[PDB]
């Protein structure tokens, strides 16, 4: 769980992290509520991590991947949020696998 802190810290402070720092506001984003069944973001993962809610590295990575799955589900690959999400998804997968 120490690497979960390191990678979440580094994801939070990443340049392309801006679309995933706080939860998507469905009032502002038209169609998000309907399309994304299980929304997830870095503050929600932060909140759960500081509360000790993650039992293992697998549960953490599950929510991490859910962010980028939702991103790709809702956003086009060439959109501004999508382009950012690919940078974060690749960053996460890369860092995650050099420690595991
Ligand atoms: C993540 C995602 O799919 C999305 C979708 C639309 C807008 C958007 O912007 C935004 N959300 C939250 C915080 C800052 N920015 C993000």
């Amino acid at each position: 769980l120490t690497f979960c802190e390191i990678i979440l810290m580094e994801m939070e402070s990443h340049d392309a992290a801006w679309p995933f720092l706080e939860p998507v506001n469905p009032r502002l984003v038209s169609g998000y509520r309907r399309i994304i069944k299980n929304p997830m973001d870095f503050s929600t993962m932060r909140e759960r991590l500081l509360r000790g809610g993650y039992t293992s590295s697998e549960e953490f990575a599950a929510d991490a991947l859910l962010v980028f799955d939702n991103c790709q589900t809702f956003n086009e690959d060439d959109s501004e949020v999508g382009k950012a999400g690919h940078i974060m998804r690749r960053f996460f997968e890369s860092r995650w696998e050099e420690f595991y």
